[PDB]
């Protein structure tokens, strides 16, 4: 099931009953995030490139599920994750992030996220269980990953590259050398990964991490 706008720049696909992947095209590069349908509202992982697309993504998602987006997990301080921050705060949406993501968001001129996530944080929204983990520096200094224990789905964000992506992308903010260590921790930490959602690209599996470590070699 893949619903999207009239323009084709915002689509949402279903991974499982309550787990969907949202995708928006911007600077055109596709960037994914998650949309979790819970008994107590909708929880998103990552917003979009800007407030226009973020608003629209939210408008869309809420109309479809007839629920309000209560929380969003910002995996890092780049426009494609925290770009719609101003929107989330005028709509009463709680934008969680590590303290680091928050200070770097302010640095890049974005409105500051909550900065509440610890290296390991377990959130439970109604029935949905979410875990955020900070494996260390990689694609960026602050990047974290999301683990849905009930579906064994790992959102690697931009720490994980896609199957046919042979470029690491913007490494000016990246710590190319520590990047590999960080994927090891994710790998060591979660020993029964099923699906893995990359920052840009198709949903893969634990193989996407190995692919990334390969591009880093
Ligand atoms: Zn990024």
């Amino acid at each position: 099931t893949v619903i999207k706008n009239e323009t084709g720049t915002i689509s949402i696909s279903q991974l499982n009953k309550n787990v969907w992947v949202h995708t928006e095209l911007g600077s055109a590069v596709p960037s994914n995030g998650l949309v979790l349908n819970t008994s107590k509202g909708l929880v998103l992982v990552d917003s979009s490139w800007d407030d226009k697309l973020t608003k629209e993504l939210i408008e869309m998602v809420e109309k479809k599920f007839q629920k309000r987006v209560t929380d969003v997990i910002i995996t890092h301080a780049h426009a494609d994750c925290i770009g719609g921050i101003k929107t989330l705060k005028e709509r009463g949406i709680k934008a969680h992030s590590t303290a680091l993501t928050a200070e770097l968001a302010k640095k890049n001129g974005y409105e500051e996220p909550l900065g509440d996530l610890q290296t390991v944080t377990n959130l439970k929204f109604g029935n949905m269980k979410v875990e955020t983990f900070y494996p260390g520096k990689g694609h960026t200094e602050d990047n974290i990953v999301v683990w849905l224990p009930q579906y064994n789905i790992l959102v690697g964000g931009c720490l994980v590259k896609s199957t046919s992506a042979k470029d690491l992308g913007n490494v000016a903010d990246a710590y190319v050398n520590e990047w590999s260590t960080s994927i090891e921790n994710v790998l060591k930490r979660y020993r029964n990964i099923n699906a893995v959602v990359p920052g840009h690209g198709e949903v893969g599996d634990k193989g996407l991490l190995l692919h990334t470590l390969d591009l880093l070699k």
